[PDB]
This record gives C-alpha cells, structure tokens and sequence, in this order.
C-alpha cells in the first residue's frame, strides 16, 4: 500500500532517493524522495533576469508515480525575494534520459498587487559523476 | 532571523496558527504554519468533475511573507486518482476578511500522454465556529 | 512478543495499515495502526442532528486483536462543539466485508450539567479507489 | 487557540500536568495531558471480578475543556484479557475534591461472537502525598 | 557487536524482549530491553515497611549479558518517598524458572542525615498470562 | 509540578545541568540531569586493580532532591569487563564544596556464578577549568 | 553554562543563527550555528582546480568562541571527488566586515597514495540581500 | 546510493560501526560511523604540553571512502581551552592493522590574536578488549 522512499523514486522513473537535475536554463535541483509521497532537497536558479541566482533554496512537495509537485520559497540566508515559486508536472523516459515536464507558477509583489509569473521547466536527470580525485 | 509559527502566519496576514479556508467551489482545506517557512495541513475538494472529491488529502507547501505554494498528492485510503495539483498566490485582505489569490497546474495521466491542467482558486478565510454543544 | 503495524491490521481483520471505513450515517473514518497496540486517523461525522459534521476530527486508540477503542474530541480549526465521543467495539467479517461493531458515548454540555449520551455505529471496510485519472 | 499541556489541564479542572486518581472500585490511574488534545498515562483496574488486576496498562485519549475520553487495551507483559475498554465522561469540582463522571464500554470476546458490557465509574482526584521518608 | 534489544534480553535469559518479575516480598516490575545497553520498565514495592506501595514508578538501568543494574526513584503522581533505590545482580536459572539475583542500596533523608539502607531481591520472572477474556 | 534539568541539578545542589566529579580513587564522571528525574552521562574508572579503566562508559540513573542513583555498563568500543555497577548516594553541598556520598554494587562472573562486590566512593564536585588556551 | 544557537552565533561575531560567506577564490558557504557547539551548513567551492565546483556539499562542525572547525565530505547527489576537506580557524573583525581567517586540509587519493594538500581560506560576512521582487 | 552506518565504516576499513583508536601520543577516539557521510564520537587528549587532557570531548565529521575529517571543540564539563582542532586523513587497512594517517590544524587565542597551530597524529585501531571479569 503505502510507498517506501526507494519505491516512491523507482515509481517516478529514478533509480536512486537521491536525483540530480538540470533545467534548460541550466537551473539545478537535487529531489529526495522519503516517506508518505514526501518530496524534499534544494533548487539553484540561474533564470536569466532573476534575482535570487546561483545560490540553493529548499524544496518541498509531494508525488504519485510520474507525477510531482514541489515549491520553492525564494528565502535563504543569502538573498530573499519574497516571492514563492511551485512546479508541477510528470516524468518520462525521453530516450535513454528520464526528464521532468512542468510547468510553474511564481507569486510575487507587483507594482499596485501580488501577481502570479507563470512559466515552463523541462528537467534532464544527471548522472552522479564519479570522479575519483578532486584535482581538475 | 527567521519565522516561527506565529510569526510566519501573522506575516501571510492570519492571526493564528492553524486557519480554515474555503473557495469558490466550496472546496475545503486547513493551513498549518511551522517553522523554517514550512507550511503542512490537509485539503478537501469539491470541484465540480474531479474524481477524489469529498475526502481529506495531505498539503505541504512553504511561505514567505503574503505568498504561499502548496501541493497536494490525489492519494489517500478513501480514493487515489494518479495525479498532482500545486497552488500558487497570495494573500490580501478583501474588508475584513482574508483571501488567496492562487493559480493552479494539474498533472495528470491523458490518453497516451501526461497532461497539465491549469486553473485558478481563490480561497476565503473561515472563523473557526465556536458552539458550545454538538446538539441542534 | 509484540505487534507491528501490519500484524495489528492483519489481527483486526484488515490487509493493511490505513483503512478507510463508512458507518450506517454516512460517517466516514481512516484508522491507521501504528506500534505498541496504537491507533490513530481521523473522523468525519455525518451523522443527522450533530452540530460538527462535514470536516475531519484527529482520533487516538489502541487495539488488540479483533478488539478496538478510540477517541475524538470535537475541536478542530473548522468547528468546535465542546464534546468528545469514544468508540468501543470489535471487528467481524459480514461475509468478504468487514465491518466494526461498537456502542459509543458522547459527553458533552447541558442545560446546567455534564451529559451523556449512548448509542451503537456500524463500520463497514471501504475499499481504496483506484482510479487512473482525476477526470469524469 | 491550540491548547498547552499545562492549559489542557487546567481546563479540565487539573493543577498539574499529572494527576492521580482512583475511582469507586478503588480502580487507580495517571492522566498526563499533552500537546494537540492529547492525553496518556496508565490504569490500574482492581475491580471485583475482572482478570487483568493489580497491574498497569497504557491509556491513551483526547480531551476538550471538561470533557474527556481515554481507551485502555488488556494487554501488557504480566497478563492479557483479549479486550479494550474505553471511558467517556466529564469533570467537576464536587466540593474542595475533583471529580470525573465517566461511562464505558468494555468489548470482548463471548461464548458466540463479540459482546460489549457497559458501566459507569467516577473517579476522584488524589492529592500527591509527599512522605518526606520511605520509612513506614 | 552492537546488540538489539531482542539480542539483549537473550543474552540476560530472556524469550522477550519485555519481560515481568516478582521478587520474595511480592513487589513486581516490568523490564524492557532496548539499545544501547538500555532497560527500562516499571516497579511495584509491595515490600513490608516501605511507604510508597502499591503504585508503579519507573525504572532506568543498563546490561550487559547475564549482567544488569537499574535504579528507581520514589517519585510519581500518587507519592514521593523522597528517596531512591538502585539494584544490581545477574540472572540465572533456579530450576526451569529464570531469577535475578539482586543487591541494592536505598539512599533516603535520617533523622539528622543521608543514609544508605542495605538488601538483596531475588526475582522470578513471570509468563505473561493469555486469559483471553476478561471474566474473572 | 515536575522537574526541569536546571531545577533537579539545583535540588542536587550544583549551580549547572552538566557537572564534573572525581572520587577518591581518581575515577571521574561527568552528570548530565534532564527532564523526567533523569540522569545521564560518562564514567571513567581510575579504581587500582579494575580491568575496564582509563575510558569513558556510558550511565544512566535517576534523582530526586539530593539522592540519586545511577548505573555503568562496562561494555564499550574499547574493552569490555562483562559486568555492571551501581551507585546510590545523596548529595551533600555547602556552597561550591559539594560531596556525593555513595556505595555500589558491582555484579560480575565468579569462578562458579554469578557474584557482587560492594564499595563505598566518595564524589567531590569538580569546577569546569576555563584556561582561555590549550598552551601551558 | 551551555550556549544556545543565538549565543554560540553572537560569540563567533554573527548577528544571527544562519550566515552566507564568501572566501577569497569565490567559494560560498552558509554557516547554521545549532545546540552543544554544533555547526552544520553548506559548502560551494568555486575554487580554480578543483573538481566538485559549482554545486553544495553538507557540511559540520564545532565551534567554542571566536574559533570553529567544519569538515566537508566531496559527495552530493551531482558529483563525488572522492576526498575530504576540514577548515579551521578565527573569527575577526577587519574593518566594519566580518571574517573567518582558516587554514583547510584536503585528504584525497594520489597517483600510488592517500595525500594531504594544505592551504588558507579567508571568508568575509556577506549581508542577507532583501531585494523584495525577484525580478532583475 | 546512499552509504549506511556499517557500510561506510567498512569503507573506511573498519569491521565494526564504533571503533576505538589511539595516537602516537597516547591521546584515544571512538569513532562512530553513521547515515549521511556523518561520524561522532569522544576525542581524550593525551598530548604533552596540551591544556585540556584527560576527560573526553565530543567529536563530529564526515567521511567518503578511506578519507575522513573531524573536529574537536576544546569544551566540556571538566575544562574548557577555548579553542577548536580539526583532523583530516585518511586510512590505510591490511586486516585488523589498520592506521590513519592525519593532520590538524589547532585555532586557539594567541598574545596578540587568533593563531592556528598544525601537527600530525597517527591513529592506529584498537581492538575491543573482552576481558570477562572486572578483576586483575
């Protein structure tokens, strides 16, 4: 019945609870899978035109098999810009690649209101690199 | 330094904790703040067509200040329906009342393809109602 | 020696951890078994003439074997009715179903004194919903 | 709004977190309240007739102002009695003493099927004797 | 070799890893096996003389195989006896029962001073009694 | 009502909830007081003729006012003496010269079973040394 | 007299329980002062060289005072170089700024053998950047 | 995917999850491997010259492979050096002889400011001594 972390990450098409990623804005997250369809890690953002870049925000949400929504509020110890951004979306295998469609919705404070930015992810699975030496 | 419950609740504009809230559908749901800008609590749907309406599903989401993202995962004991919605918007005050603005994105398994639908939710703030009996 | 989650199930008469159930009125609940003979989830009362119904209330009890009892205090962020009920009863097959039989008590605020009132639901197992799609 | 343990308590008539009481059949427990309505604490049933006597089992319940209902499995590592009961009831000052009105449910296996026996216990409070000695 | 709790109590003699004891003046306690090392239960001094009978007070300690010490301190909701009692002692077989065969010291307020009273426990351990109804 | 850390260390009659202790054979302990009357922390035997000395060993007991009992396991990653140790004694504080009184219980293997050995320490309170560098 | 996050920060110069640093070569870390001297956070190296740039690695740590020391293994869900770095050093002022001036150890695997490069690495407080929309 | 406890303690080539180790100058550890890369323990100084010797002090660092970093914060409930010393090195295993090789960086309080000294230690494991009686 309920999904264990491992089951949670093989049902959404990853074979480890630990994933890393790459949008086509070359943002990255790491997705941690844990327990009742949990969803947590940390998302750097290097949008061109974005404040908040380059430095890791945390992220959480939930899943069902290829599906998954996650937020990030745009606040860490570096830089806030009280604003908050939520994805959702689903997986597939794209080739020998597992990508993640989204789409994503940014609230934030607009010259006379809050506005909501929406916008378009694609996220590639990347391959832990193994590297073996920290010299290069 | 950082938001505690309290803090982070007065912050999105509600004076307590734990909040009931209702939208335009009659849709129901309970927003619990805690620290680290977590956001937890359970939500019930009553949107007209959608297929897991009536039960109460788990929410986890973030904020910051008046914004707010939260997903809920069509998963419980009652009902599953294979897919995922994300909430985004924010708070303000209509009067004496307090509202969400949010937009929605919904991803969910079509015909031979995942597919994301989109929406928008505005949610009221419910007192909580004080009886002194459960006799009417 | 002592029994998990799943053996506490298994010994109720259950297949699984969570479990979603549907009394004579319309009331709906989740039990959860957990370690050391508890029990928790969560009620919705639709019963006729009682002043808290629609939204879900905690409940906490212990089991063992076909044997259960548990507790839900009338307060949540929803309503508050200024009452608690506790369950008692046993589980029984009806012949692939199964059902919970229990006497209950309600004690709650009269006219000038502490009142309680008695009476018997009827708990029958619901099975998980299984849909592929949110969509009708 | 969310009720502390020290407040839980004292909304149930109680100084202390902790309470000993003994009822008419010189039956004896400890109410500990807690966080989120909760309470614990374990029962001691000398009741004339019953197995299961002379040592304690866990309690476990939920309470709202005076109102209060606990549930008690018989099961621990000295004897088990295949049944659980649960009490409901109210609180009150009778007196300088305080009081609980309490019914119960005790389900059970009989000679055919399960049986549910009720009755009726009022517990009072007892007052932390401090000896100041284990001598005598 | 890390021992489990399982692991524990078989190495100190015992099937369980919860286990209940009666020593020669009828006082019983209920010990529990967890990690590192640990014990801990539950104690009733039915001994001639002592205040503070009757009722169950915790207990801490730590094993090693056949090897174990745990104290009390005689302080709970009932009564405080303003004093504490710490055992130790080893387990062997007496025939097919399993004993424990105890020192302890019993450190309380004189007349004028601190003092240190002096005895052995012997403990037999007891079947947890399956009646399987409560009738009796 | 109950015992806070700082509280029960005050009631001992040392100013900390951490403290440092040396008996009259060098054997030192450090005394860690928590919630629940409890008591934990480190053992170091200096004891002429003991097989376990020289390393820290976990204890645990427990307290109430100046009396106080605790136990050491001599079994950690270091060497293991296949038996245990109690303590029970009281505190005796004039100002920051302040003794615990004492005697044990060491229960080890004999040549043909089980055995217990008796002593007495004697513990004086240790004031934490703040050199303001590791440099002599 | 144990230090609490705030303190333990205020005592290494920090304001606040989470800070964002900045070394000499570019290389980023947040430092998250908790309970018992703890320190944990995250490390991104922007070091020229090393492999493992560009993305957060966990670190942890102690810190007494002006001084702290922190270790970061080089492995994340993106990239392992097989190594591990520890840093350790002061706290001051310079200027109105506040550093950390440290020297780093780096263990990692050689052409035939384990080897230790050595180096410094001075950090300078960077101010949490409120900039209130996240556009730019 | 992610190294557990006993896995990343074999890694480092040790048979057992807690290992106790000595120096070149007597000074003693126990490390202790767990989830997440992490390692704790005791560090007992035993180095001439050295300030805060004798008495244990808690470690905490991280691991991957062979490679390990640690750091020691010169504050307990005996002594406080107002310093901090990180280790880092790596381990080299033929069967039960096994070594680490290390070196460390001390910051402490110098006449004019902060000062970091630098050393090498030279762990070797120690293997658990079962001695099976206290006595000698």
């Amino acid at each position: 019945q309920d999904m264990s972390p491992r089951q949670s990450a093989e049902a959404f098409g990853v074979p480890a609870v630990s994933s890393s990623w790459v949008n086509q804005d070359g943002s990255t997250m790491t997705l941690v899978f844990g327990a009742g369809n949990s969803v947590s890690g940390f998302y750097v953002n290097n949008a061109p035109g974005f404040g908040c870049q380059g430095t890791p925000y945390p992220l959480v949400g939930l899943t069902w098999g290829n599906f998954i929504g996650f937020t990030v509020a745009w606040d860490n110890a570096t830089a806030n810009c009280n604003s908050v951004t939520s994805w959702t979306g689903f997986a597939e295998a794209a080739g020998s690649d597992v990508t993640i469609v989204t789409d994503w919705n940014l609230a934030y404070q607009g010259s006379s209101s809050g506005e909501i930015q929406q916008g378009s992810d694609t996220f590639t699975l990347v391959n832990k690199a193994m590297k073996e030496t920290p010299k290069m």
